[PDB]
C-alpha cells in the first residue's frame, strides 16, 4: 500500500539515523594515564583500583619502590555508552597507611570537569564507592585545569600533581617527604 | 503489485537490519590472557583446560618448572554468538595434587562479572564441568575487580592474583610456598 | 508491468541474499597444523596423507629422523563448501611398521568436534578411507578438548598428544620409546 | 501518502546536509605549538595554563632552567565546535615574579586574527580569565603576522618573539637579560 | 513506458549478475610449482614445455647439472576462462634420451583430479600433444593425492615424486640412479 | 506532492553539485618554496613576511649569516578559497638597509602569472602592502618563467634568481657582492 | 514524461555498461622483456627499435660489448586500445652488419600467438615496417611456445632463444660464435 | 511535475557523465625527462626554458661543467586540460654561443608525435616562441621514434640523442667535440 510504503521509508530513515547516532556515541574517547613518582622513602604495595566508571585493560603494578614510579591507565567502557572513566587507586605503604588517588574523566563535559585528588588514610583501606565519594565530594579535589597543585599529605609526606582538562587525560603526581 | 512491492521493500529493510545486528553481535570481543608464576618448589605438568564457554587457539604448555611461568590465552567462539570464555585450567603437581585455576569472562556484562579462582585438589583431577561449578559457585571465587587477592592454598602453598574487569581480561597469579 | 517489476525487485533481493550467504559460507576457516616429534629411535619415511575432507598446499616431508620433528598442515577446500579438513597421515618406520595419525576439524560444530588418534600398524600400510574409518570410529580417538592424552602404541613405543577445540586446530604429538 | 513520502524524502535530504555540515565543522584544525627559550638567568617553575578556548593533551613542564627551552602545545576542543585555542601560560621565576604568555588562535578568521603577548607580573599570579583579558585587550598584544617583535619586559629582562598567521600556529619566544 | 522500464530494470539486474559471475570465474586460481632434483649423473638441457592448458610467465631453465634442481612454475590463463594448467616438460639428457614430466591441475574438480607422470623417452623428443596424451592416458600417471610414489624409469634411472591435491599445486620429483 | 517531490530532487542534485564544486575548489594547490643564498658579506636579520595572499606554517628564520642560506615556504589558505600565496619577505642587513623579496603564486592562471622581485631599501623597512605594491607594480618584477635573471641591487650587491611557472612554485635567489 | 524517463534510464544503463567495457579493455596487459647476450666477439651499437604496435618507456642501450647483455622492454599503448606490443630491434655490429630481433605480443590471443625471430642483415639497416614484415611473414619466425630454438645466423654466428606464451612475455636470446 | 522530474534525472545523468569525462581527461599523463651529457669542453650556463605547453616543478640547473650532465624534467599542466609539454631549453656556452634543445610530448597522439631537436645558435639567445618554431618546423627535428640520431652541430661540436615514443617521454643527448 501507500501507507505501508511510507512506513517502510520512515523506518529505513530511522534506521540510518540510529546507526549514525550510535556510531557518534561510540566514537567519544575518554581515557586516563596515571603516573605517580614514589619519593616517600617507603615501598608501595598495590591493593586495588575501584572504578566508579570505566575499566582498565592492564594489571595494577604490585610494587612501587622508593625512587620508582607507577604507570597505570584506564578508559571508558567499550560501546555506545555515555560514561567516562572515574575511579580511585589505593596502595598500601610500608608505614601501615594507604595512599589513595582519585581520577575523574567524565563523558559529558557540558556538566562535569576533570578532577583528581590525593590523600593518605590511616590503616589499610581498599578503594571502594565510599572512598571515591569522600575524595570527590568532601576532601577538596583538584580540578584538572592544566595546573600544578601542591598539598601536604600528613604523615611527613607531601604531594604535587598535574592534570590536563581534555578527554585524553593524563595525571602526574609526585609524592615526596615533607 | 503494490502489496508485493511493499513486502519486498520490508524484506529488504529487514535484511539490512539483520546484517547490522549480526555484525554488531560478532564484533564483541571477550578474551583472557593467563599468566601463572610457579614458585611452589615443584614441577607442574599440564592435564587439560575445560572450556565451559569459548575456546583456545594454542597448546596448554606441558611443563612449568619451579621458577618459570605459564603463558596461556583463550577467547570466545568465532561468529555472532552471545557467549564468553569461561573455563578451568588443571595442572598436576609433583606432590601428586592438582592446581586448578578458574577464569570467567562473560559475554553479557548486564548480568555477569569477571571471576577467577585458584584451588589445590588432592590427587590428580582433570578439569571438567563439576570442577568448574565447584570453583564458580561454592569455593568463593574472586571478582575480576582490578584488585589483588591472596589466599592460602593448603599443602604449604599460597596464592596471590589479580584480574581486571574488562572484556580484554588478563589474569595474573603467583603461587608461592606458604 | 507491475507484476514484472515486482518479480525483478524480488529477484534482486534474492540475489543480494544469495551473495551474502555465499560470502558467509566461504569465510568459515578450518585448518590444522600438525607437529609430531620423533623420539622413537628410528627414521620415519613418509608414505601419504589421505584427506577425507580438505586438502593441503605443501609437501609431506619425506624423512623425519630420530630427534627431529614433522611439520605439516592442511585446511578445508577453497570456496563456499561446508566441509572441514579430515585425514590420516601415514609414515613408514625403520622397523617395517606404519605410524598412522588421524585429525578431524569439522565444518559444522553443531554436530561434530575435533578428534585425533595415533596408532601403529604392522607392515607398510598407506592411509586410505578404511584406515580413516578405523581410527575415527573403532580405535577410540581422542577428543580435541584442549587436553593432554597418553597411550601406549605397542612395539615398545608410546604417544603423548594435545589438540585444541577451535577451528584453527593445532595437533602436537610426541612419540617416544616406552 | 504522497505528503508523508515527501516529508520522509525532505527529512533524508536534511539528514545528509546535516551530516555534511557537522563533518565540515569538525574538520577545522586550530592548534598552537609554543616554544620559549630561557636565557633570563633564573629557573622557571610552572604554575598553570588557563585555557579561554581549547585544551591541551600534555603536561605543562614543571621546570625550565636557564639555558633550556619550554615545549608546549594545545588545540581546539574535539568535535564540531566553532571555537579555537586561546589561553595564557604562567611560570613562576626565581626572583618571585611571574612570566605570563598569551596565545590566541581563533576559529573564525573572518573576524579574528592570531595574537600573542608576553609580560612579567610582580609576585606569583596564576593565569586566569582576568590575566587573559589584560594581555588580550589592554597590554598591547602582538599580531601573529609572520613577523618578529621585541619588547622590554622590565625587571632587567627583554623578549623577542614570532608567531605565524595560520591555523597551525607556532609561537616562538626568547626571554633574555636586558 | 511501463514495459520499457521493466526491460531496463531486468537488463540492469542481468548486468549485475553477469559481472558477479565473471568476477567469480576469474578469481579461481590454478597454478603449479615444479621442482625436479637431478641426481642422474648427467646434465639436462631444456627442450620445451608444451602447455595443453595454461601458460607460464618465466623461462624454462636451459641447463640442470647433476646435483642441481629445476625450478619452474605455470598457471592458468588470465581472465574468466574455465581452464587449468596442464602440460609436459621435456629435457634432453646427456645420454641422448628425453626426460618427460607431466602435470595436470584442472579447473573443474567436480570431474578431474591432479595428475603427474615421469617417463624417459629414447632419443630427443619435444613435448607435444601426443606426448601429453601418452603420459596422461596410457602411461599410468600418478594421482596428485598427497602421497609419495616411486617407479623405475629404465636406462638405469628411477624416480620418486610427490604432488598435493589442491589448486595451488606443487610437484616435487627426485631423479636418481637406479 | 509531485511539486514538492521535484523540489526535493532538485535540491539533492544541487547539493551534490555544490559538494563537487567545493571539493574541486579546495583541491587546487598553490605553494611557494623560497631559498636565498647570502654571499653579501653581511648578516641578515629577519623582520617579517607580509602576506598579501596565503599564509605560512613555519617560522621565518631569524638569522642568515654570510655563507648560509634562507629556507622558507608558504601556501594558500586552507579551504575552498580562490586565492594564492603572495607576499614580501623583509630582512635587515648589517649595513642598516633592508633586503626585500617578492613572490606571487596566483590562484587563477587564466589572468595572472608567477612573479618575483628583489630590491634593497635604504633603512629598516618592514614588509607591508605598500612595499608589495611597489615590488609588484612599479619596480619591474621578474616573471616566474623558468628563467634565470640577474640585476644589480645597488649598495655593492647583485642578485641572480630563478622561478618556475607552475603552482608548485620554487624561488631561488643568490645575493652576492657586485 | 514516461517515454523521456525510460530514455534516461536506458542511457544510464548504457553508460554503466560502457564504463565497465572500457575498464575491462584497459586492464588487459601486454608487455615484453627482452634479454640478449652478446658472445659474438664484437661490439653492438644500437640503431633503433621500430614498434609496429605498442611503445617503450626506456632508452634502448647504446652499446652492448662482447660478454655483456642487452636489457630492454616495452608494452602496449596506455588506455582502452586493443593492440599489443610488436616490433623489431636493430643493432649495428662491428663487422658492418645489422642484428635484427623481432618480438610480437598480440592483444587478441583468439587469432594470434607470440612470435620472435633473429636475423643478421648485411650492411647497416634500421628497423622499419618492411623489416618487421620480413621477419614476421617470410623469415620463418619462432613461436613463443615456451621452447628453446637454435638457428645459425650466418657470418660465423648462431643464435639460441626462448620465449614464453603468455601476455607477460619474456624473450631471451644468446648470440654466440658458430 | 513529470516534466520537471525528467529534467532533474537527465541533469543528474549529465552530471555523472561530465564527472567521468573530466576525470578521464585529467588522468592523461604527459611528462618529459631530459638528460644532456656535456663533453663539449666548455661550461654551460643556464639561460631559461620556454614552455610552449606544460610547465616544470624544478629549477633549471645553473651550471653544467664539462664532464657533467644536465638533469631536468617537465610535465603537462595540472587539471583536465588537453595539452602536453612542449618547450625549448637554452644554455649559454663558454665560447659565447647558445645550445638550444627542443622537446615535444603532445597530448593528442591521433595527430602528433614526440619530437626533439638540438642546435647551436651564434650569440646568447634566450628560448622563446620564435626559437621553438624554428626548431620544430624549419630545422629538421628528430622524431621520438625509439631510435638514435646523430648530427654535427657546427662550431666543432656534434650531438647524439635518443627519445622514446610514449607519453612518459625520456630524452637523452650527448654533446661531444666533433
Ligand atoms: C529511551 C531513553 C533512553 C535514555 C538513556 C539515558 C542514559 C543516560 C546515561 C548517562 C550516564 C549515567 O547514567 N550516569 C552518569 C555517569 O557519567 P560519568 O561516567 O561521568 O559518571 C561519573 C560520576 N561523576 C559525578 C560524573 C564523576 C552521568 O553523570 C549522567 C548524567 C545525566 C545527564
Ligand atoms: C528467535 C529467538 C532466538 C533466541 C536466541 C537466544 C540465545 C541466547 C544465548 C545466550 C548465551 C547462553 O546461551 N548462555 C549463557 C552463556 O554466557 P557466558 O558465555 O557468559 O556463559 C558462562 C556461564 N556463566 C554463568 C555466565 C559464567 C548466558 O548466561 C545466558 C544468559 C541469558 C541472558
Ligand atoms: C538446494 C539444496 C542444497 C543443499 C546442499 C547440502 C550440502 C551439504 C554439505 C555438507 C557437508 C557434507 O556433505 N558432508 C559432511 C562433511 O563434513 P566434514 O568435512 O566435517 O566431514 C568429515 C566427516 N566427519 C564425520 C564429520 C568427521 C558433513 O558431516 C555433513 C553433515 C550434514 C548436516
Ligand atoms: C540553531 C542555532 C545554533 C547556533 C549556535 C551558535 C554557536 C556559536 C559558537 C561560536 C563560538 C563562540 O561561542 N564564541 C567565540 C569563541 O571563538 P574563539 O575560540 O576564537 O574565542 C576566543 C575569544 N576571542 C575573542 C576570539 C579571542 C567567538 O568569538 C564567537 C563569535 C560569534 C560569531
Ligand atoms: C539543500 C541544499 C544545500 C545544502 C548545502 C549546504 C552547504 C554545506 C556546507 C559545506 C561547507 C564546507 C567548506 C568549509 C571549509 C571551512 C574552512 C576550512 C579551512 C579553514 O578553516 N581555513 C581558514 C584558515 O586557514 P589557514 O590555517 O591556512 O590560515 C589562513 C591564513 N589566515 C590569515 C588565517 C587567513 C581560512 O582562513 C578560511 C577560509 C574560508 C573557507 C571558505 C568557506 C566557504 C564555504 C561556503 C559554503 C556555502 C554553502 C551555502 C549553500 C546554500
Ligand atoms: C552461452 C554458452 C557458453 C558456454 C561456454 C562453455 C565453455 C566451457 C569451457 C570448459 C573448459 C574446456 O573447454 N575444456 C576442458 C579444459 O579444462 P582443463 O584446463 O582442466 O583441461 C585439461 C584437460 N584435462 C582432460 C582436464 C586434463 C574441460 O575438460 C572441459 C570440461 C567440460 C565440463
Ligand atoms: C537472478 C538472481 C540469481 C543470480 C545469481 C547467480 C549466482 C552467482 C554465482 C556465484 C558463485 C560464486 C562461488 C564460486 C566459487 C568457486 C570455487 C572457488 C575455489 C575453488 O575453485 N575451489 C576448488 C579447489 O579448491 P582447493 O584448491 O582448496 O582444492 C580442494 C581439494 N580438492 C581435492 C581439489 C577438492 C574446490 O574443490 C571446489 C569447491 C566448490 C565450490 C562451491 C561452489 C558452489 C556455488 C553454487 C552457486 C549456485 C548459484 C545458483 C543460483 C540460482
Ligand atoms: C554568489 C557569488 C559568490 C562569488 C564570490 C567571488 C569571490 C572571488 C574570489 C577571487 C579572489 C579575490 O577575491 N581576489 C584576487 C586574489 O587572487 P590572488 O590570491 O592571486 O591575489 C593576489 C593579487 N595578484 C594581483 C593576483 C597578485 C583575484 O585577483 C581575483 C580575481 C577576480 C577574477
Ligand atoms: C563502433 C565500432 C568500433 C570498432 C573499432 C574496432 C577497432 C579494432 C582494433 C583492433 C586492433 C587493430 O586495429 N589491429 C590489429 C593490431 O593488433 P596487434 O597489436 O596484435 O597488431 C600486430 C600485428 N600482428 C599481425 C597481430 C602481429 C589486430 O590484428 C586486429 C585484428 C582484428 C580482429
Ligand atoms: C564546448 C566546447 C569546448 C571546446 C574546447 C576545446 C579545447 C581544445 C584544446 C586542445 C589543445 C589546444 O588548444 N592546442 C594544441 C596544444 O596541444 P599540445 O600541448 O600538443 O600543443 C603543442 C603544439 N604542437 C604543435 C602540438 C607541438 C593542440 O594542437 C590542439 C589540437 C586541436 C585538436
Ligand atoms: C549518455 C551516455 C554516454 C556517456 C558516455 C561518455 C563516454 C565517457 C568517456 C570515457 C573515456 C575514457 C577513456 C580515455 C582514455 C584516454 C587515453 C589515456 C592513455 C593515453 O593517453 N594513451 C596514449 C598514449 O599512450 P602511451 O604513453 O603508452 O604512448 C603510446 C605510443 N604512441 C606512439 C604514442 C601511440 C595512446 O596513444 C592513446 C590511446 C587511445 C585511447 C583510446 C580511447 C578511446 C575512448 C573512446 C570513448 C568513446 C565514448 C563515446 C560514447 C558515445
Amino acid at each position: 500500500a501507500d501507507v505501508a510504503g511510507a512506513v517502510i521509508d520512515g523506518a529505513g530513515l530511522g534506521f540510518d539515523v540510529l546507526k549514525t547516532v550510535l556510531e557518534a556515541l561510540g566514537n567519544v574517547k575518554r581515557k586516563i594515564a596515571v603516573g605517580i613518582d614514589n619519593e616517600s622513602g617507603k615501598t608501595w604495595t598495590a591493593m586495588n583500583t575501584y572504578f566508579r566508571s570505566g575499566t582498565s585493560d592492564i594489571v595494577l603494578p604490585h610494587k612501587v619502590a622508593h625512587g620508582k614510579a607507577l604507570l597505570y591507565n584506564g578508559q571508558k567502557n567499550r560501546g555506545p555508552v555515555a560514561t567516562g572513566v572515574v575511579g580511585v587507586i589505593a596502595y598500601s605503604m610500608s608505614d601501615g597507611n594507604t595512599l589513595a588517588v582519585l581520577f575523574s574523566v567524565p563523558y559529558d563535559y557540558n556538566w562535569y570537569s576533570n578532577w583528581w585528588n590525593v590523600r593518605v588514610y590511616k590503616g589499610q583501606k581498599r578503594a571502594d564507592q565510599r572512598m571515591y565519594e569522600e575524595l570527590y565530594y568532601h576532601r577538596s579535589p583538584f580540578r584538572g585545569d592544566n595546573g600544578w597543585h601542591s598539598r601536604g599529605l600528613g604523615y611527613g609526606l607531601k604531594s604535587r600533581g598535574f592534570m590536563n582538562s581534555s578527554g585524553h587525560a593524563i595525571l602526574e603526581i609526585h609524592v615526596t617527604k615533607a
